[PDB]
DNA sequence: CCGACAGCGCATCAGC
DNA sequence: GCTGATGCGC
DNA sequence: GTCGG
């Protein structure tokens, strides 16, 4: 982690602007700068050297000089001493609680894990589950565990219908030795951009996973996107595995490539790639890659048959999943 | 010195 | 009931 | 907070 010190400062700053300042752009700005720095193959010796990287400006340049000069950043040392900011930051760590709900709870006197446990009646379903699994969701998932999970999801999928195609994406597909959660991309021949022949496609898949006790809870659930919890099965008498977050997204079969490009990420990567697309005159989403008319309006979907094809349309050398971790 | 910053599914609410 | 703005998340 | 124009 050549510049682990600096990227942490930045990430902390991004989290602050997002959770406490509710300044989403500043948030993204720091994330981007932290991303470009993380891949910079040199140990940064100064804020000037860093400012040469696209994304780092005069403000981050100074913060970096200050950090390198003392190993600390005053603005952050203070933020850490502000109870309100500490509470808001902490509450946002619970799935379902955003900057808004956090600042609210703080106002109503709720600002500790304990305060939340006694006011479960003031949380919506999602916030309740997030609170319930707070601890577990903090633990990372070892790849070896992701592999055990993949077999269970894929095999349980096939058992509902041998025509489903379940693909694990997210950081898992990017090659991470550890993942924050499991992301599943699902496709079935009956669901395409031209029609939904069969209904409940996603339902039955969830239903099945719940039947075998793999899926333990639901944060949210719709026709195409499921957000819940799951747990690997444990052998006889051995300790129990941490509950884990699991996202399942059903995408039209004929749009798998745009969907798989989206779900593999990373998020910062997608951001850069989609920003670049616009620069070249295109707009990309999880379903398609359309051309941008002079008026701005997006045209019809262009033909796609691989992830690379999409990359071509924007003038970018194809980059493997493992090199998309920005 | 300005406006843009990627794109979208779900839960929830206010209003009609 | 619907529509659309908001919060929160991928 | 940063950047292209
Ligand atoms: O803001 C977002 C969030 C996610 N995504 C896409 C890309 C990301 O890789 C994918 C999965 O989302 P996760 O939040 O699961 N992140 P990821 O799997 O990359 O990392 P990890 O789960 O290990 O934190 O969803 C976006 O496009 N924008
Ligand atoms: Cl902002
Ligand atoms: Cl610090
Ligand atoms: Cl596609
Ligand atoms: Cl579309
Ligand atoms: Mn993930
Ligand atoms: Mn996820
Ligand atoms: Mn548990
Ligand atoms: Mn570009
Ligand atoms: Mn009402
Ligand atoms: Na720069
Ligand atoms: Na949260």
């Amino acid at each position: 982690t050549l510049n682990g010190g600096i990227t942490d400062m930045l990430t902390e700053l991004a989290n602050f602007e997002k959770n406490v300042s509710q300044a989403i752009h500043k948030y993204n700005a720091y994330r981007k700068a932290a991303s470009v720095i993380a891949k910079y193959p040199h140990k940064i010796k100064s804020g000037a050297e860093a400012k040469k990287l696209p994304g780092v400006g005069t403000k981050i340049a100074e913060k970096i000089d200050e950090f390198l000069a003392t190993g600390k950043l005053r603005k952050l040392e203070k933020i850490r001493q502000d109870d309100t900011s500490s509470s808001i930051n902490f509450l946002t760590r619970v799935s379902g609680i955003g900057p808004s709900a956090a600042r609210k709870f703080v106002d109503e006197g709720i600002k500790t894990l304990e305060d939340l446990r006694k006011n479960e009646d003031k949380l919506n379903h999602h916030q309740r589950i997030g609170l319930k699994y707070f601890g577990d969701f903090e633990k990372r998932i070892p790849r070896e565990e992701m592999l055990q999970m993949q077999d269970i999801v894929l095999n349980e999928v096939k058992k509902v219908d041998s025509e489903y195609i379940a693909t694990v994406c997210g950081s898992f597909r990017r090659g991470a030795e550890s993942s924050g959660d499991m992301d599943v991309l699902l496709t079935h021949p009956s669901f395409t951009s031209e029609s939904t022949k069969q209904p409940k496609l996603l339902h039955q898949v969830v239903e099945q996973l719940q039947k075998v006790h793999f899926i333990t809870d639901t944060l949210s659930k719709g026709e195409t996107k499921f957000m819940g919890v799951c747990q690997l099965p444990s052998k006889n008498d051995e300790k129990e595995y941490p509950h884990r977050r699991i996202d399942i997204r059903l995408i039209p079969k004929d749009q798998y490539y745009c969907g798989v490009l989206y779900f593999t990420g990373s998020d910062i990567f997608n951001k850069n790639m989609r920003a670049h697309a616009l620069e070249k005159g295109f707009t990309i989403n999880e379903y398609t890659i359309r051309p941008l008319g002079v008026t701005g309006v997006a045209g019809e979907p262009l033909p796609v048959d691989s992830e690379k094809d999409i990359f071509d349309y924007i003038q970018w050398k194809y980059r493997e999943p493992k090199d998309r971790s920005e």
